[PDB]
């Protein structure tokens, strides 16, 4: 009832994997990945911890019928971006591995939830979710849910209060064009302009720009995505009901009549989106999102399906 | 530089012992009251299930000197309203055993924390804190933490959405007259006037202050959620962890309030006791009620006799 | 599944049901007694508390009914010669057990009453349960403390200290010193009297009851550990009061406590440890008094 | 307050895998990581602080500067060299003292005070040769050893018999990897040795599976982190928390088991803060004793090659 599918074993999904394993979200797990050497090192690996705690059942094939039965399955399999090739060309290519890999999911999981983490994740998932013929509320990306969680920590530790009294979260396209909903933060359901306790916009830049400049340092991330990652899947399979920003089916919100994915504040459980939160954005948050909108459904009329 | 200390072994103490060592709040636990043969039963039965729970130095006597070095001071002991006992008459039987505990307190743990956990909890919490000589800021009572949690526990089954996306507090005098600050309610940063969600609101604090006196009126007292909460507020201070909890505290001074009272405002909480309070902008109704509330405490104030 | 019905809410019962929902072991109780206010009072108190807390589901209820489709019954309700004792304590039973049995046909029965040897065959035998699903609290808590005072006596943790209490639950139980070992180590080898630990731990149980009235938070937490081993499937091995005949030369049919393997299914299995001339003839001749007093009981 | 700073030295695989183990389990909450990659330390570090909403609060650093480990309770080593095609035991040997010769007076100048953890492999010797170069006391330096192989021994055990982990006991001790010694003699199930065993759910073949099955991750990824990582996480958090647990770690041997060398082998160890308070002395067989004399002989002889 709680078995999780990762595909792809790389950086970001090894460090998914270990965080669900060690912090208990799932004991039922089984990777996908292409190379049957490294899955099965890492397979062997992760049994020879499991010895240190109770009851963990991993499996790992590059064979896709070792996921039947997923509640959730999280691809972070892509490719990363050639020097001089095109946006398109680029989506594309993920595209193409995702249409290897997207049907044959479902194909052994029909109930199952997608959680698309490959880069770029917005349009990604959307292209998962056509790619399955899974209903919208069953398909979401990792999106913005790891660069909200940290601005809270950083609003937080600003203010010298705990994190579970900081609330807020940047929504939109993840990275750069992200957009902090700044009408919405709140310190213990004060809001920032009305804060008398014992400039702001500089904690959303900062919360982007440390996410690339981990990249240029040690080539990639993997803990705090893997982390992420976690905590969607516990949300889901807890049933939880708990509010996280995800790349998530958006025509039909904020005037926005494009069909594309970018994150909003869902509230997740066993089905998946059981709702999204409908935040009264300003116009010029409003209007950040419908530009990013407008400019990824360009980008997805280019696709080849 | 862990340890707690908590006076009265009745539902309430024992609860609040049971949480906190359950829970990993503290591994050094003092236990008080007067019932030496109550106090070493309920030693040895927690010691019989030591294998059960974390290693812990738990003490029990008569004897106050076993309460030495207390970073917080629980008092839970006291007397339970009698059929028809006038408010003034309940709130001085207990002063009169506040006299005896605090002072035996504060000698043996003079820079302690108290929390308050008696009935009145707001009046109490005052006596308490005039009888210590402590700081303000370290003198606390349980206050409407408990019926803040419930508040928004009861706003999460109404919208479908985790309690950790539903915000707001009840604050003022711990009972019927306390005011949930709707003003302040929101749904993952949305105002209740801006909700606008797929799964009126005034009856959700009614049922709260109701379904509290109805556990009184059917058991006889409170035991299990006060004590989780008192565990929890033992929590945030313990592990300094600058946590928001509605508990009752010095007032003077908050929302032009001048007379000098305690009553339930958000605490930001931690090794230090209240380190800041929330400073709401509360709706001229929310603030009168406030006001009104102080205006009475501070009457029901000047008829103890110290 | 995961609910947990518990029988009685006195003060063995609503330490049991706050062990369970604190410590995570279920989010899905029901507590069934004859007290309509008292049953009502605590399961409000309960839900208030659980505002601390995610997703927990608890009843209430005079009527069994709110018991259906239960995992584990756990049954605390009992009355305060030793053959009428046991008795007036069947005929308690007589009411309980059908009714939990019916409502919840596929559940398992863990009895804690005292004296909980017999009152856990005799609830065994009005169930109609097949004899891996009914144990009792037998001498779980015994063994954990046992093994705790050992490890504080060496100065070693608690997990590398393994050994049992067997047989009749108190002063007539068995610690089977041939099994108790530190790291693999048994005593006579250690290179890094005893008796006293075995007695001051059943010392120590009936001083608490002259001292408070009455024993809740050891037993609690044991049932409580009982019940998540069940519920987890863990496999884990706990000292229960279990069917014995056919065991270590036993005929009588007879409940006490052996280390009992507690997975979903109940009993999966029974340690079976090589015990010494005197611990066998101390387990027989607790067995031989069982079946004597199970003779006179009226059902 | 550094009252539970642990160092972790080397920021591949293994260093990650254990920072990423005790900051998640909460072993500690004040870590420090160094290696001589100054940008590949600032991405770690970077990342961890990124995900930090994800885990108790904490306090990382990271620096190619020693000065940052400075108080650590424990320094955890996993830097070292991977053993190359053909490398012998000597060559292996002496590459990893290299790298300790640089490693180990740089944490005790920082950490006076401190325990050691070494992990890099080959465990055993390089504990001891971290011990000589650290000027520590004989208990306050161990290495992994056979902590891992142990546990996953009794999870195997524990597998074959369908009875929890938590009640299947034993030892694997001596040298790590393939003369390794399960200690047999002592391996009972909720007390019962094997010979006696009557349940309802050949026995040499667990050792074996244990140490092939440990080869075999190490020829298909190249390494080993996430099983040793946890291992070495579970051997802080039973310092830090003066657990007085036990653990088979890499430990000084001489006046053991009537071994004269002195050398560094695995046995059980009562571990808290003092580092190794006691040693489980295991009534050894003639078989169990003969191997570990053997482990210990071959050890003092590839001690005595090491260029200091």
């Amino acid at each position: 009832g709680n078995k999780v599918t990762v595909v792809g074993v790389g950086q970001v999904g090894m460090a998914a994997v270990f965080s669900m394993i060690t912090q208990g979200v799932t004991n039922n797990i089984a990777m996908v990945d292409v190379m049957a050497d490294k899955l099965k090192g890492e397979l062997m690996d992760l049994q020879h911890g499991s010895a240190f705690m109770r009851n963990v059942k991993i499996q790992a094939s590059t064979d896709y019928s070792i996921s039947a039965g997923s509640k959730i399955c999280v691809v972070t399999a892509g490719v990363r971006q050639r020097e001089g090739e095109s946006r398109l060309d680029l989506v594309q290519r993920n595209t193409d591995v995702l249409k290897i890999i997207i049907p044959q999911l479902v194909k052994h999981s029909p109930d199952t939830i997608l959680i698309i983490a490959s880069n770029p994740v917005d349009i990604l998932t959307y292209v998962s979710w056509k790619l399955s013929g899974l209903p919208k509320h069953r398909v979401i990306g990792s999106g913005t849910n790891l660069d909200s969680a940290r601005f809270r920590y950083l609003l937080s530790e600003k203010l010298g209060i705990a994190t579970t009294s900081c609330h807020g979260y940047i929504i939109g396209e993840h990275g750069d064009s992200s957009v902090p909903v700044w009408s919405g933060v709140n310190i213990a359901g004060v809001r920032l302009s009305d804060l008398n306790q014992k400039n702001w916009k500089e904690t959303h830049t900062m919360v982007v720009k440390s996410a690339y400049e981990v990249i240029k340092l040690k080539g990639y991330t993997s803990w705090a995505i893997g982390l992420s990652l976690s905590q969607l899947a516990r949300a889901i399979l807890s049933n939880a009901n708990s509010v996280h920003a995800v790349s998530t089916y958006l025509k039909g919100e904020h005037d926005i009549n494009d069909e594309v994915f970018l994150s909003l504040p869902c509230v997740l459980g066993r089905s998946g989106v059981c709702d999204v939160i409908r935040q009264p954005l300003t116009q010029t948050e409003r209007s950040q999102l419908h530009q990013s909108a407008d400019l990824m459904a360009k980008v997805q009329a280019g696709i080849k399906f």
